[PDB]
């Protein structure tokens, strides 16, 4: 079961909250990552097309589109590439078309544009963005 305001009551129902925040309280990944880590959670990580589902209908359900949102990716080693900073696998991707490109190679962490596509891009860290939590 999921806490009141992050998700439904059943055994298999998955847990995440969107912050949504004005200019002066957004964040950068690392700031954002430290927040949902208070909580005793992280950032999002979206390890299938379900996950992928509740968190859009989340989306539909604030009103706004086209928000971006630190996920929990962040690059690792050169070999690594891309991770998920729970430690989950990076299984699922959805990445927007030709991304990661690490643009200018100063690119490291990933963010959720929340429109449709629901699709996934890679950007600098310190970027301040909305964010998306999981317990
Ligand atoms: C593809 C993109 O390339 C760099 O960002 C450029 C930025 O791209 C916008 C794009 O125009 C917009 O349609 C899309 O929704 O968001 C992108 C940003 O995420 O456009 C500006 C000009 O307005 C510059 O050309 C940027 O270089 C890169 O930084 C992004 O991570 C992304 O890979
Ligand atoms: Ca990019």
């Amino acid at each position: 079961a999921c806490p009141e305001d992050w998700g439904a009551s059943s055994r298999t129902s998955l847990c995440f909250k969107l912050y949504a925040k004005g200019k002066h309280e957004k964040k950068t990944w690392f700031e954002s990552r430290d927040f949902c880590r208070a909580l005793g959670g992280d950032l999002a990580s979206i390890n299938n097309k379900e996950e992928q589902q509740t968190i859009w209908r989340l989306i539909t359900a604030s009103g706004s589109y086209h928000k971006l949102f630190w996920l929990g990716l962040t690059y690792g080693s050169p070999s690594e590439g891309f991770t998920w900073s729970d430690g989950s696998p990076v299984s699922y991707e959805n990445w927007a078309y030709g991304e990661p490109n690490n643009y200018q190679n100063v690119e490291y962490c990933g963010e959720l544009k929340g429109d449709p596509t629901m699709s996934w891009n890679d950007i600098n860290c310190e970027h301040l963005n909305n964010w998306i939590c999981q317990i």
